[PDB]
Parts: structure tokens; sequence; C-alpha cells
């Protein structure tokens, strides 16, 4: 379906208005999108968890219905800045101490890091196509390797700010089934205007911890990777076939993580658009196990 889940709420964070879905009651099930997506990514997955908790999906700053940072530029929307806003938002939402995180892409880097820093409050972690550790270019899927190298070059601004390549090329190219007009409209909406409106979708690929750069994100991801590899917190690994980012070495590494259940769904990177019911059913089952009666 193309219809969103629930309706957007807003809250002021560091003076900027952030958007989020917050439906239902009980301990949170916290769904975090990555690039270049929004809370809309989870719209067909969150229904599966009806009744099981407070279903929350925030729009990262500069994304979805969340405000843009102004003045924007190449120094804006780095990992650390997103983390500042998201940490503050999650604090404001009064999540309590039994949170289930459901994460993807940069939502996984942010949620894994948040989990490492707030481990006593994390009841379980479901993740898919995640940034589970620092990688090398050989680990990056071959189909888009050159494109992502170009993003991480001076060519990135034209590709993304001018031509909206992450929304219009990468996103559909990593979804196996055709998207509808309405579905694409929802993904393009935060990024209809050329220029800095699209900067989050360029800053993000520039932040991926690849070949040692940027070193701060490499350090952060090294930290949560080491922690996750030891943590007994229940995990749900939603593996994808063919998948894209969490394949090869990174998948090998994820498969080493303790207390983890794994399912495989059809999909490349944005697997929520290919297998939402399989993914939702798996998450709901995970949460029912974590929250018995």
């Amino acid at each position: 379906g193309a219809k969103p889940f629930g309706e957007k709420k807003f809250i002021e964070i560091k003076g900027r208005r952030m958007a989020y879905i917050d439906e239902g009651t009980g301990d949170p099930i916290l769904f975090q999108h990555g690039n270049p997506t929004s809370s809309y990514l989870w719209r067909n997955i969150m229904p599966h968890c009806a009744g099981l908790g407070r279903l929350i999906a925030c729009d990262l700053i500069g994304m979805g219905d969340s405000d843009k940072l102004d003045p924007s530029g190449p120094e804006r929307y780095a990992y650390a800045e997103h983390r500042d806003y998201l940490d503050a938002l999650w604090e404001a939402l009064d999540l309590g101490d039994r949170v289930v995180l459901v994460v993807h892409d940069w939502g996984s880097a942010l949620g894994f890091d948040w989990a490492r820093r707030h481990r006593e409050r994390v009841q379980g972690i479901a993740y898919m196509e995640a940034i589970a550790m620092p990688i090398e270019w050989a680990d990056f899927p071959e189909q888009d390797r050159d494109l992502f190298q170009a993003f991480r070059s001076q060519a990135g601004e034209e590709l993304v700010l001018q031509d909206n390549v992450f929304v219009e090329q990468v996103l559909p190219g990593l979804i196996l089934r055709p998207l509808s007009e309405a579905e694409m409209a929802a993904y393009r909406e935060p990024f209809l205007a050329a220029g800095e409106a699209r900067r989050p979708t360029l800053s993000w690929p520039r932040q991926i911890p690849i070949a040692g750069t940027p070193a701060d994100v490499v350090a952060i991801a090294r930290d949560y990777a080491g922690w996750l590899s030891e943590s007994p917190i229940p995990k749900l690994f939603i593996n994808a076939e063919p998948g894209a980012l969490t394949t090869g070495r990174m998948r090998d590494f994820c498969r080493t993580w303790p207390n983890q259940t794994e399912i495989t769904v059809a999909g490349a990177h944005f697997i929520q658009e290919d297998s939402p019911d399989e993914i939702g059913a798996a998450i709901a089952a995970f949460v029912r196990r974590l929250r018995p009666a």
C-alpha cells in the first residue's frame, strides 16, 4: 500500500521541529529509517505490531517532514549532527527503559550507537541491511560501488543536489518490485527542490565508514560493532536475498552476534518495499516473544 501509517506529529528539538509517527501505547517499538527515506519506509510494516506497543517512527532531521537545517552546506547533516537531533528527540518522546529498536541503513548506525550508549533501556534490536561495522570498498556492493565513490568526490553535489540521484536512481534501483506513482511521490517530497534541500542525501553516503573515512564514524561503528558482537540483548537479523549492504564480510560478522534470530526475506537494500509483510510478521513475532503474555 502507498498510504502512510498513522499521522505525523511534530515536536520542537533544538529549535527545529521534527516529525514522527507515535501510535498506540506501552513500551516503544522504535522504527528508524535511513537514507534517503523517512518514517514512510515502515508504513506497511508497523501495522503488524498493532497492539504490541507504542509504535514510533521518527523522520531524521532534514528528512521526511522534519525541518531542514539552515544554513545548509557540505558541513551539515554529518552523523554527529543527526545523532544530536535524534538523541534529543528520543529523549523528548519519553521512551522508557524497554525499547525495541527496528532499524535500517543509517537508522541502524544511529540506533546501534544509541543502544550501545543506553544499553539498559534496550529490550531487543531488529535490524536489516544495516551499517553493522566499518567496511572496505571490496565489501561495498559492486553494482553501486562506483556511484558511491562518486558521491564521496567533488562530483557528489551535481549528482545529488542538482540531479537528486539518491532519491531517483539509488532508491528504486535497490527495490526489486516497481514502485507506484504515489510511493515515489512520498519519497521525493522532502527533496523536490534542487540544492541544499537534498543535502542529507549526499552527506549520508559521505559519512559511511568505508576505507577508514570519516574516522569519527569509523570509530563509532567500530565501537557498536564490538559491543553488539558481545551483547546478550535479543536480536532479530532480517537477512536479505540478494541483499546489498549486509552481505559478504558484514553479513558474516552479523551472523556471529549473540542471542540472535535470523530470517531471510526477498530484497536488495530497501527491503521494506519488497517484503513488508514477511518483515512485519517477523518483527511482531520477536516482540511477542520479548513481551509475553
